[PDB]
C-alpha cells in the first residue's frame, strides 16, 4: 500500500484523504487545531460559504453529498438592497437544480472528518507542522506549547491553507516563482438573529449584498434563519481619498454603529450586536498569490488555498479546492509514480486556478460597482434564449457547470466582447440586429 501524510484537515486535506484512503493508501493526517468533533463548553463557529456545483460533484464522487445538502440551505438568486428601491430576486438559474448552497464550515468540516476516518484514514489533531527536510524525508510537527514530533514522510501533500507551512518548506529548496497581490478589502463578520431576520422579512432562500461602490456588505442565510453577515472594506483610506471609510477610521463598536447607520440604513436595525461583534471578531486579510510551482519532484504537491489563495469574490475558494482534491487523488491513482503524478496535477489545475483568482478579482465590481449593463443583459439572456448550448452567462459556467475554469473565461470574454461590440452604437433592441448577434454566437461559439 502507497504511503502519504497529508498536512491540514481542511476541507481539501480531508477529501483527499477519503479519496485516497478509501482506494487502499496508508495515510496520516496532520491538523494544528483540535478536533472540532469533541464537543467542548466553547462557542461554535457560525461561519458559512457557498457550494456550488464544483464542490457538490467532490462530494457527490466521495459519497458525502447527500449528508452535506442535508444541512445546506439553497440560495435561488441574488436579493440586492438598494435604500429606497424594494429588494426583488434576481434567480441565479433557469430553476432550482440551479442554485448554491449556503452550509456551516465547521459542519462541512466535521462531515468530512467523519468521511476520512469512515475511509481509513488516521487524523492527528493539536500538531502544527514546523518544518521539513527533504534531503533527510523527516518533517516536524509541535502542538501550541511547541512540545516537538518528528516523523518520517513519503509523500508529503500541503492542505494547509493560505499560510501553508508546507508552502514555506518547500520556497527553501526550490523557487516558487511566487507573486503576492495584495486586496486593499479586510473582512469583518457580523451576525443577523433569527429573530431579526424574522422581523425585517429578510428572505432565507437568497445570498444578499448592500452594494455601496469601494465597500460593501453580503450575507449568507443559516437553516436556523439567523444570518452570517460580511462587510468588506478597506484597511485604510488611500492618499488620494484620505475622508474615504476604512477600517483604521472605525476605532470601536460604536464608530461602526455610526457607520452602518449612515451608508446601510436598512440592514444597521438587523445587527443587534454590532458593537460587540466589530470590535471581538478580528478584521481579516484578503490576496490573490499565484505560484509557478506546486511540487518538488514526487516528494510534495499543494492543493487549494495553500497552492492559490485568491479573492472570494465568486465564492469559489472551497470549489476549486475540493476540486482539486478529486483531480490529485486521481492523478496519484493512476500514475506511473508519484514524481510523474505531481507534475500531471500541476500541469491541468495551474492554468484553471489562475483563471478562477482573474474572475474572483472582476467579480467585486460585478457585485459592489448602468446604463449599457441593462441593454447587453438584456441581448445576452435573447441569445441564452436562442442558442442555450452555446451562449452560456460566465457566471453559469463557473457556478453550474464544471467547464475547466480557463474554458469558462474563455468563452465569457467572447460574449462580453460579442455584447458590447453589439450594443456600442444603439439606443435600445429595436435597432439591433438579433440574427447577425446570433450570426456571431454560431461563428464564435461551439456547442457544449
Ligand atoms: C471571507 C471569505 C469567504 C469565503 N466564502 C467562500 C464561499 O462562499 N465559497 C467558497 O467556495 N469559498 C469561500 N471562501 C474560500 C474558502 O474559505 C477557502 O478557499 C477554503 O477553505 C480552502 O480550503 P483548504 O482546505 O485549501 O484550506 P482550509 O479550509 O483553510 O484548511 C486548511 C487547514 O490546514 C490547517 N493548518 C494550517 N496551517 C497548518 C500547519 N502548519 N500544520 C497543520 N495544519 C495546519 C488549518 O487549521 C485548516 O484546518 C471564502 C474565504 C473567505 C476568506
Ligand atoms: O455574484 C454573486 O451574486 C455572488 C458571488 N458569490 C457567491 O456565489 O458566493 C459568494 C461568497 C462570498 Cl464570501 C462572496 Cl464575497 C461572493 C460570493
Ligand atoms: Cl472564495
Amino acid at each position: 500500500a502507497r504511503q502519504v501524510t497529508i498536512i491540514g484537515a481542511g476541507l481539501a486535506g480531508t477529501l483527499v484523504a477519503r479519496l485516497l484512503a478509501r482506494n487502499g493508501w496508508q495515510v496520516n493526517l496532520f491538523e494544528r487545531r483540535p478536533d472540532p468533533r469533541i464537543e467542548t463548553g466553547a462557542r461554535g463557529r457560525s461561519i458559512n460559504l457557498a457550494l456550488a456545483e464544483r464542490g457538490a460533484h467532490a462530494l457527490r464522487l466521495a459519497g458525502l453529498e447527500r449528508e452535506v445538502l442535508a444541512e445546506a440551505v439553497m440560495m435561488r438568486g441574488r436579493m440586492v438592497h438598494v435604500p429606497g428601491t424594494p429588494p426583488n430576486l434576481q434567480p441565479y438559474g433557469r430553476d432550482d437544480s440551479e442554485v448554491i448552497w449556503s452550509i456551516n464550515r465547521d459542519r462541512l468540516n466535521r462531515i468530512l472528518l467523519d468521511g476520512a476516518e469512515a475511509a481509513g484514514a488516521s487524523i492527528h489533531f493539536n500538531l502544527g507542522l514546523d518544518s521539513v527536510d527533504f534531503a533527510r524525508q523527516r518533517l516536524t510537527l509541535s502542538n501550541v506549547s511547541g512540545e516537538r514530533l518528528e516523523k518520517r514522510f513519503h509523500l508529503l501533500i500541503g492542505a494547509d491553507g493560505c499560510n501553508s507551512a508546507v508552502r514555506q518548506a518547500m520556497a527553501s529548496v526550490v523557487d516558487l516563482g511566487e507573486h503576492l497581490e495584495t486586496q486593499p478589502h479586510g473582512y469583518k463578520e457580523l451576525q443577523i438573529t433569527p429573530e431579526a431576520s424574522a422581523q425585517f422579512n429578510l428572505e432565507p432562500n437568497a445570498l444578499h449584498i448592500w452594494p455601496h461602490g469601494d465597500y460593501m456588505c453580503i450575507a449568507l442565510p443559516n437553516l436556523d434563519r439567523s444570518f452570517t453577515v460580511t462587510l468588506f472594506l478597506h484597511h485604510q483610506s488611500p492618499a488620494a481619498q484620505p475622508a474615504s471609510p476604512s477600517f483604521a477610521q472605525l476605532v470601536d463598536g460604536h464608530a461602526a454603529r455610526r457607520f452602518f447607520q449612515r451608508q446601510f440604513p436598512d440592514l444597521s436595525p438587523m445587527l443587534d450586536s454590532l458593537e460587540q461583534d466589530f470590535e471581538h471578531h478580528p478584521t481579516g486579510k484578503l490576496a490573490t498569490l499565484r505560484l509557478t510551482t506546486w511540487h518538488v519532484g514526487g516528494q510534495a504537491v499543494l492543493l487549494g488555498d495553500a497552492a492559490h489563495p485568491m479573492v472570494p469574490f465568486h465564492g469559489q475558494g472551497m470549489n476549486c479546492a475540493l476540486e482539486d482534491a478529486v483531480a490529485l487523488a486521481e492523478h496519484l491513482q493512476s500514475a506511473a509514480d508519484n514524481a510523474s503524478a505531481l507534475a500531471a496535477f500541476t500541469a491541468q489545475r495551474q492554468p484553471d486556478a489562475l483563471a478562477i483568482q482573474a474572475m474572483a478579482l472582476e467579480n467585486y465590481v460585478e457585485m459592489s460597482s448602468s446604463p449599457t449593463y441593462l441593454l447587453e443583459r438584456e441581448l445576452g439572456q435573447i441569445m441564452a434564449q436562442r442558442q442555450p448550448t452555446r451562449f452560456i452567462p460566465r457566471y453559469s459556467m463557473v457556478t453550474f457547470s464544471r467547464l475547466p475554469y480557463a474554458q469558462a473565461m474563455a468563452r465569457g470574454q467572447i460574449q462580453e466582447q460579442l455584447l458590447k461590440f453589439a450594443v456600442a452604437n444603439h439606443s435600445d433592441l429595436t435597432s439591433i440586429n438579433l440574427d447577425a448577434v446570433e450570426h456571431e454566437v454560431t461563428r464564435c461559439l461551439p456547442p457544449l
